[PDB]
């Protein structure tokens, strides 16, 4: 399939794709801008964030987002901004949060990070109508929480070991029985960002310095690879009206100016049509 660069952002840090009201929404981190786009018609819409905004999700019963921002959890409404719902975490640690998904249960899983990526100060998440719980611990850059379809398995990754773990995932909520589930041995400058999982169970990984995305099967091999003309690829999201239409973010962070005037659309959002159905967007139950 040809791979479509539809939107030549150029951002600095763009991140936290999500597939919701039949459009794309997602943010530039650095630039603290939120953005939406929509393929049928290619209108663009952007939103300025008080800080760094990380990650969005839509809400059961509710209109608006959740959204992740350096100060806290907070819920945004294009027409009236944003609104702190939860502090999360200790300023002075200098985190924020990073990449966040909902399962089918309502819940928002989010990880936060160190915002210099020096420290082991990060950890990950579980935010529901039950309040929060931390769920892991002492990771430097948190990325791609997900589970797959029928609920029982959850994955997370741990950028800078450039290792995605596999859990057991219960129905209360609970994680058990952490295991590698695939280590990255693809360069040596190469990570795994933010994943998602697939209709049919398989992870979707955009790469840090790989040039695309990586599909691998639920015992954790390789089948796919997707190259972007883009360093940085930060995470995949599937949309359109079948769900099977893959997004990508993409980020300018990190390269020097020569690397990007070899990579212009560097920052951009790709789309590219695949085979197997995304897992359809999932809203938070808050209340
Ligand atoms: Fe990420």
């Amino acid at each position: 399939a040809q791979v479509t660069c539809v939107w030549d952002l150029k951002a600095t840090l763009g991140e936290g794709p999500i597939w919701h009201g039949d459009t794309l929404w997602f943010v530039d981190i650095k630039q603290r801008k939120i953005h939406n786009y929509h393929p049928a018609t290619g209108e663009r819409f952007s939103f300025d964030a008080p800080d760094q905004v990380t990650f969005l999700a839509p809400i059961v019963g509710a209109t608006g987002f959740v959204v992740g921002l350096k100060t806290g959890i907070h819920r945004f409404h294009p027409a009236t901004g944003f609104s702190l719902l939860l502090e999360v975490e200790d300023a002075a640690l200098n985190n924020r949060p990073n990449d966040a998904t909902v399962d089918a249960q309502g819940r928002l899983w989010f990880g936060t990070m160190h915002d210099g990526e020096e420290n082991n100060s990060g950890s990950l998440y579980r935010m529901d109508l039950t309040g929060v719980a931390r769920m892991d611990r002492d990771i430097c850059i948190t990325n791609g929480p997900c589970v797959s379809p029928d609920g029982k398995t959850f994955y997370h990754t741990d950028t800078l070991e450039k290792t995605i773990y596999a859990f057991d995932l219960a129905e209360d909520g609970l994680l058990s029985n952490k295991r590698v589930f695939v280590q990255f041995a693809l360069g040596d400058d190469v990570y795994p960002d933010g994943s998602v999982v697939d209709s049919e169970g398989y992870l979707w990984t955009a790469l840090w310095g790989g040039f695309g995305a990586v599909r691998f099967s639920p015992q954790g091999d390789a089948v796919t690879r997707i190259e972007l003309p883009a360093p940085n690829v930060t995470k995949p999201c599937f949309g359109g009206p079948d769900l099977k239409t893959l997004y990508f973010t993409t980020a300018r962070k990190g390269l020097s100016d020569e690397t990007l005037a070899q990579y212009p659309l560097a920052g951009g959002v790709f789309a590219v049509p695949v085979d197997v159905a995304g897992q359809p967007q999932h809203e938070v139950r808050l209340v």
